[PDB]
């Protein structure tokens, strides 16, 4: 499955990805509770907010 980013985010740790408005985001684990899903945008792979996406 995938997200679609509606708003941007700056990674802040190693884990984290950055996303922006239009990305397209391959759902690997999805949220869990915690407000963060685990997915690849272009090979970038990490975490990012599942709540600035759709």
């Amino acid at each position: 499955g995938a997200m679609e980013a509606i708003y941007a985010y700056e990674a802040q740790g190693d884990d984290e990805i950055s996303i922006d408005p239009g990305d397209i985001i391959t759902v690997i684990r999805g949220d869990d509770g915690s407000g963060w899903t685990y997915g690849e945008c272009d090979g970038l792979k990490g975490l990012f907010p599942t709540s600035y996406c759709k």
